[PDB]
């Protein structure tokens, strides 16, 4: 009931924090529109949620794009929120090892992809004084080592989030970010595979945070139905979906 | 359904933010225990709200705050929530105008009456695994002119929800802090018609935010209800309820 | 010749910090008035220092700080800077263990006593548009374990000093902050001989920092003439002095 | 005398904040290569100033800076610190006038400049223990209307300083940033000079801040010998320049 009768997109919600954040909407009474670039996740996923659709689509693709905006309007009639959760942690890199190239494609997907869907909804938007989700993270506040592309990624994004909400707050449209610490995703566990000792990784990710334990998707999907459906005076704001991980004194 | 069962203490709860936040809780399925050193508005919620009670607690008295603990306790049985609304902003102060005194008294009742139900009300939020929401105010992270003891008293509450979220973290009570923007309550309007032309001190205050209107204690009541039931992995976290106040330039 | 000329006040100056710091302005040129409710400290310094002279004060003792500041213009004819650094950390304590009244009692010097200072020399300040600086701490924007009352009052400190700096910003005088993180003192040695273990206490403290060890006083004090003599355009600015304390992720 | 014996070298160092940042590095005792893509400005302060000297090159273009790293280190034997000013903010744009290729190329200067440089440099800081300076802007934090490319980029700006920080602890190498607000430069005029009323757009600038006037280079300069010479326990930290503009509430 929450957010029903609402038209919401999700951008990477084939698996991880993204199918979370449909699973939320859907429960919250929300038609959604599954956007991934692979099938596999996202189309197991509307088989199984009713008011769930998948769209194949790469955000780094102006022309997929496109076609995402103007099948849910097709389709649906509506566009109200548009979650921008595509994108991706590379393996841990030295700064020495790190490349211009490489920094370009991660700016692509996590900073670019994210402001070409939000340009192509935002007429949309405006009409139904919809609202833009933004998926940052913690360490764009706060850095972490060995990842100077991803972060400098994410500090753009939820900088671009405070920009966007000052430009569309005279229309009524809500931009706002949420910046997750460690999630249990495939997307962790792909990453604590490449370490020499996964499990003794995954222990570390566990206790980087006062409440002894990652988050989960779910958490993260709440929250994103919190901002959507009832932060109406809530615009440029972060909300921290991160356990504490940023409170106190820890081994650094 | 959001809160069922629970049960939630409200200090203020009797008009203002205090009574929008009441209501959210109420709307949500919690019992909600209305504390206030005035009789006349917190009586009145009582009769119009089903599930709500109101006990009469002067937050800066030691042996009130707990007989509401206690009292909470044997009419419920349980106590889950605990939200620390009430607080005062004096009229406009120049600094040589405040005194040490006048400071020790905004202290007693804006920080110390927070921290006492707080501690008082923690083996009971052990027992239930339940959480503290403090109302803190955007002025204690930004600053405000003419307010040097209230700004003082909201950067105490805002940085001690911090420390006592790392405290209460391995018993898995979580402690979070709201802080509203101009929020359009009888407390504001009082200090509205202070002022020399109230309608243009009201118009400034609109002005104030992005958003090009005040917040509502509803939007704040809303904020309290999804940190209590729905923000698991939150703890520690100052949530802006403030139309984005912050945001960008203005006339300084 | 950096800060030639001018006339400081270094309130807990007699070790520490403070001492870091009267020693930094001595080195800049200008004449310090050390404060101290300890005189054995203080009393040495004086007779070190050419143009550092010793008053003892208590700052929670408003009488004493009146005294302060009439004996400075007495005898140096002007105050340019006042450096509220006295302050105290208690040992470790659960937030179970502590009491109002212990609250008050550091709410007092830790919070009180930087504004009566402050307030009693404004009038000063203004003549000379000079500055105010408060020594806070890294944990009332963070947090920290066991130390609730501690964090909440540096939380003010933090604050207030926003506050102030509006108010005084008309008349020229800006009022900035610093907020250190470990730094290596004779209270952080007293709290780690309190520790089971005080080696394994110095080492853990060493290692929260990314660069491996903990602050000293002088990196404080350069920090503070930097603010008085060459930050112009800062007012209401937390200068961090951390080793980086606050970045990334560590063992919480 | 303070950075005596060092060599620094300054992006965009040839009008504007970086011509008062290499100012302020010749007056502390400093050598300053002066690294500009345009020639009349920087050319003429070499000759202005014993100790700079100015070397022509685009910070967009890697092997520019390859040759620009090569020759401060044929030409002076040492490199102690970068300071990557070097950037460009657009005129006035609505979100929906904005293009994701003039995104693009604005990341080029803003960010990947200030990335390239710094990795080639990273080598030489290392012998030398020297550090790294970024010059972000306020608006990285609290966002800007009109500008979201720009405010993007200086929000991966302040976010890359501090996982550089992280990266570079271990070695000795300290990464900073400093966030000027509105700072009088051929920058601000040039812009000012796209507004219907010019003088308009300059005193609303003025009094964006509570010391109702903007900064200087000279203040920008001072902050970044500080950094550079004697904040030794300081990594990762965003240095406000700002006048206060970030505090309080203001016309929005
Ligand atoms: N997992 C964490 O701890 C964590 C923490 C903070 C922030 N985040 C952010 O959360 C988001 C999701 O992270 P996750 O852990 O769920 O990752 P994930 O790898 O588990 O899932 C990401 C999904 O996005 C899809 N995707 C990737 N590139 C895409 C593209 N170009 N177009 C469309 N879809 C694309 C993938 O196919 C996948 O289904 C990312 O923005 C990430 O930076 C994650
Ligand atoms: N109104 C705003 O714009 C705004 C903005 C930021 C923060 N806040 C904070 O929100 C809270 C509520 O503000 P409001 O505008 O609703 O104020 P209000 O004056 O309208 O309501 C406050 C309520 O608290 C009660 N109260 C006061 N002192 C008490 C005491 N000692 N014991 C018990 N109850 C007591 C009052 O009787 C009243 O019912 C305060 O903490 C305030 O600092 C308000
Ligand atoms: N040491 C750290 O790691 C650290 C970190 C962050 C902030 N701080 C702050 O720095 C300041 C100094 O800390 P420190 O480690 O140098 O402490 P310290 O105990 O070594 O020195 C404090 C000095 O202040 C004096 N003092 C105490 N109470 C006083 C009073 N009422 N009136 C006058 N003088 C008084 C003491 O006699 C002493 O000379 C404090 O405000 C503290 O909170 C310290
Ligand atoms: N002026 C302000 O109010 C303000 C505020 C915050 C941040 N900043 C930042 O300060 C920095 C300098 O700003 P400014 O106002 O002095 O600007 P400016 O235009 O007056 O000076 C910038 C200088 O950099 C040079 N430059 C530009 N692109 C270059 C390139 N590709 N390679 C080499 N040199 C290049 C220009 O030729 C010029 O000499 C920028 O990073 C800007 O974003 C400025
Ligand atoms: O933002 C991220 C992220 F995407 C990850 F995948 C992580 F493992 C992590 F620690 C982060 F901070
Ligand atoms: O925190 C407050 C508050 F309580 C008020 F009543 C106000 F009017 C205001 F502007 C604030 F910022
Ligand atoms: O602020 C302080 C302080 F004063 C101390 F003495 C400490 F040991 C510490 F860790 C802090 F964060
Ligand atoms: O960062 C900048 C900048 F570069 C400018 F040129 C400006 F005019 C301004 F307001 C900013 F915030
Ligand atoms: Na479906
Ligand atoms: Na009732
Ligand atoms: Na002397
Ligand atoms: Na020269």
């Amino acid at each position: 009931t929450r957010y029903a009768g609402k038209v919401v997109v999700v951008t990477g919600g084939g698996r991880g924090i993204g199918a979370g954040i449909v699973r939320a909407f859907v429960n919250s009474g929300a038609r959604v529109v599954i956007c991934d670039k692979d099938e596999s996740g996202g189309r197991a996923l509307e088989q199984e949620l009713p008011g769930a659709v998948f769209i194949l689509c790469d955000v780094t693709q102006e022309d997929d794009v496109k076609t995402l905006v103007s099948e849910t309007i097709r389709r649906f009639g509506r566009l109200d929120c548009v979650v921008n959760n595509a994108g991706h942690h590379p393996p841990p890199q030295r700064p020495e090892e790190t490349s211009a190239q490489g920094f370009r494609q991660l700016l692509e997907l996590n900073l670019l992809g994210t402001y070409t869907l939000t340009k192509l909804a935002l007429p949309y938007l405006r009409k139904s004084q919809g609202n833009v989700i933004n998926i940052s993270s913690l360490v764009g506040a706060i850095g972490q080592a060995q990842a100077v592309p991803y972060v400098a990624t994410k500090g753009a994004v939820t900088a671009m989030t405070k920009a966007l909400a000052l430009d569309e707050s005279p229309y009524g449209v809500r931009v706002n970010c949420i910046s997750p610490g460690n999630i249990w995703t495939p997307l962790w566990e792909e990453l604590a595979a490449l370490m020499p000792d996964p499990r003794a990784s995954i222990r570390e990710g566990m206790l980087a945070q006062p409440l002894g334990r990652m988050g989960q998707p779910a958490e993260v999907g709440a929250a994103a139905v919190f901002l959507a459906s009832e932060a109406n005076f809530c615009t440029g704001i972060e909300l921290l979906v991160t356990g504490g991980a940023e409170l106190g004194y820890g081994c650094k």
